[PDB]
């Protein structure tokens, strides 16, 4: 699909848009009961969008995607994984501000 | 309805077995991706079971029951709420050992 930011809909959708992505990906594990996700989520989303295809953001609602949180050993939300060619290359938990997200994205993109 | 320990199945099951409970209730909010819930869960279930109906334990899987987590402002798991006559009277987050769980239940029960 056209957008660099998207909700993961299922396991195949994850395999295709994350594992098989040809660009680096930020996977944002969140949930509707997690207050801090409501700050982080839109923040990162906007900054990912500004990169115009150099990075993509897969949003994963943990409640709809329990398997995925198990596979990635997510124990709290928000968790954001940086992924490349199918593997995890960086991670953080909790909120980060704009400068920190910018640094996180530059480290991933180059 | 003979067990003092039970999984909450839906909204009405919650209003009936927790809000409308005649006994003190320990509500355990857990998920399959949360490691520490696998220590706490069985430990607390066993200790509640030993009380033979002076308290009950309502288990709430947060992924099957997002709504309850939103209502009770659960921000992380494990979160355990103590409830009586439909109100929240105590709370803790994370694992506790048997001495702590034992004090917690004596404070609740009396």
């Amino acid at each position: 699909h056209g957008s660099t930011t998207f909700n993961i809909q299922d396991g195949p959708d994850f395999q295709d848009r994350v594992v098989n992505s040809e660009t680096p990906v930020v996977v944002d594990f969140h949930a509707q009961w997690c207050g801090p996700c409501k700050i982080l989520g839109p923040r990162l989303e906007k900054m990912v969008a500004k990169q115009h295809g150099k990075v993509v953001m897969a949003k994963v609602d943990i409640d709809d995607h329990t398997d995925l949180a198990i596979e990635y050993e997510v124990s709290a939300v928000p968790t954001v994984l940086a992924m490349k060619n199918g593997d995890v290359v960086d991670k953080f938990v909790g909120i980060k501000d704009e400068d920190q997200l910018e640094a996180f994205l530059k480290k991933l993109i180059g």
